């Protein structure tokens, strides 16, 4: 067990790295979240909702993750933009985000090394959708340069269990 999936910005910390999904067809969102917290053999979740519809995350033990810690996408404020980004965390934590124009996680990574988010975030993300925004360090040079901190948040959701 490692504590990859928990992020540490100023005094709060967040779960990350958590498997985002959302139901389609005639699924209901509750229906796909019991088929993915089956498959992923989890019993950590949280479902939240969005003006587009709802979505919900399975969290992973192995790295951390535990009941009662609030899902940092949850608690990034959505206006109705998408936005994505590369930003270092406060514990020696890099985190890859992604957000659509549905409000819907696309992406939510956290890696303990910078080279790999980096490669992670242009391989993967910065130009996987086309954001609003996107926001990574100077060095980086795509979007600007913002930390977490900076973004707007909202009362985010805790990981329930069972």
């Amino acid at each position: 067990k490692n504590n990859l999936g928990v992020a540490v910005i100023g005094s709060k910390q967040y779960a990350v790295n958590l498997l985002w999904g959302s139901s389609q067809d005639t699924e209901t969102t509750n229906q796909a979240l019991n088929k993915s917290l089956t498959l992923m053999s989890s019993k950590l979740y949280s479902v939240i909702g969005r003006f587009q519809g709802e979505q919900f995350a399975v969290g992973d033990k192995n790295i951390g993750h535990k009941r009662g810690q609030v899902t940092l996408l949850s608690a990034i404020d959505f206006d109705g933009s998408s936005f994505c980004g590369l930003f270092p965390a406060d514990n020696e934590l890099w985190l890859v985000i992604g957000v659509d124009k549905d409000g819907m996680v696309h992406f939510d990574k956290s890696f303990h090394s910078k080279d790999d988010a980096k490669k992670f975030f242009f391989d993967h993300v910065a130009y996987g959708y086309p954001w609003d925004r996107t926001y990574s360090p100077s060095d980086v040079g795509v979007g600007e340069s913002r930390s977490i901190s900076e973004l707007s948040l909202i009362k985010g959701k805790k990981l329930k269990e069972k």
